[PDB]
């Protein structure tokens, strides 16, 4: 668990299914000949972190002091680099980066970096809060992208899909989400960002039925963390 | 950290550890994220190969296990579970050094076998079989364990390490005929006694004529029971 081992901490639990999905992806995306070749990881999946959207939109209790606590726990355990598999939680990214000893890597930049340069007009599937606070907007503008978001009726259904997956019914979530993906495509999306970490779990298996490339924010962050680990002269 | 947090001392291998987290989500009833089990996970895979140590004279995993155990405790884990069957060779030693509660995969798994199944197949690593980890516990319960013959066990071992290398399709081609052989030999149930096995079998249970007992899922259920036994949870 050495710091000199370049251990990656996952500040997770938002939600727990997305965190488990990230772990599976670290295994998938890392080239390894055996157990011992995989990436060293310490994971916090401690879900009591208050709901991010309720905080931002309703003035519910802030997740910030939980994130800070669990970040220091990971650092104290030896994590040299920290990744957060929750898009909405990146509202607090800069604040956490101010207090962090460990390197931090943003899901937002990793995700935008994984969009083909030819897709200028890009759908965005995310929580109401990620949209309302514009987490992707400045970075997308800088890259010369136009973000396409579901209109109000559609967005409510996307939000319901996310929370339905969070409650554990994937089938019901899919029936809610898939029609919203087609609407984005019908409106001209050249790719669609899955900008909430439950979305890839809902979509999994249907990519073939979907006419445009889906950009997986969780997988993008995993790839970035892998590059970070692999950059070291001793790894 | 959180009250009654469960540490997972994982990474053996990492795919099985990920499978364990998925199962904690599946098997816990929760109204929302905030009702899920608090977990801190070590998946730090540099732990030396368990079977290689035991049958091949390779370096011992023990000191790694002890280190990461303390790490989890220091992070606030009050109960520790290990999603590797072969690593239970060291369970008693770890429990001695542990302040936190520990829950054995072996007992959790045997306790989930239907009482009607007397003659049970066992899919596990060579080391788990050779050191008899399941053996004494099973006999106490009146079970008779059936294991593959030499040739078949080499293929089970190959399947496990093939999954560990990341090819599930090749692992399945290797494993499935060994499952059929156990049933042909009269297995009333089969213990998947290696945490990679459920990953290989997943998607095939219907094709399989007898119940498979998932060691990972058994351990998860036992940890959930431990967590829910707290009056302040
Ligand atoms: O847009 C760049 C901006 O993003 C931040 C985090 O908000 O860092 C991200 O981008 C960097 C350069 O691409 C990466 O090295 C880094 O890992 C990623 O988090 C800021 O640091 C930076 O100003
Ligand atoms: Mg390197």
């Amino acid at each position: 668990s050495n710091a000199m081992k370049h251990t990656i901490g996952i500040l997770g639990g938002m939600g727990p299914a997305a965190t488990a999905d990230m772990l599976e992806k670290f295994v998938e995306l890392r080239h390894a000949s055996c157990d011992q070749q995989h990436i060293p990881l310490i994971v916090s999946s401690i879900p009591d972190i208050p709901d991010r959207t309720a905080c931002l939109l309703s003035g519910g209790p802030s997740p910030y002091r939980y994130l800070e606590r669990y970040l220091h726990m990971l650092e104290d355990a030896g994590a040299e680099c920290i990744v957060i598999p929750c898009n909405t939680a990146h509202y607090w990214f800069d604040d956490l980066q101010n207090v962090a000893k460990a390197r931090m890597i943003s899901i937002l930049d990793a995700t935008l970096g994984d969009i083909p340069p030819s897709a200028r007009h890009v759908g965005l599937l995310a929580t109401n809060a990620t949209l309302a606070t514009g987490l992707y907007q400045k970075k997308a503008l800088a890259r010369g992208l136009t973000l396409i978001q579901p209109e109000d009726a559609g967005q409510a259904l996307v939000m319901q899909a996310i929370y339905t997956l969070k409650r554990g019914d994937k089938t019901a979530a899919q029936a809610l989400l898939l029609p919203q993906i087609d609407s984005l495509i019908a409106r001209g999306a050249q790719a669609i960002i899955m900008g909430c970490t439950e979305i890839p779990l809902i979509v999994a298996g249907h990519e073939r039925a979907i006419a445009c490339p889906m950009i997986d924010s969780t997988a993008s962050l995993v790839r970035a963390a892998i590059r970070w680990y692999e950059s070291w002269p001793d790894t």
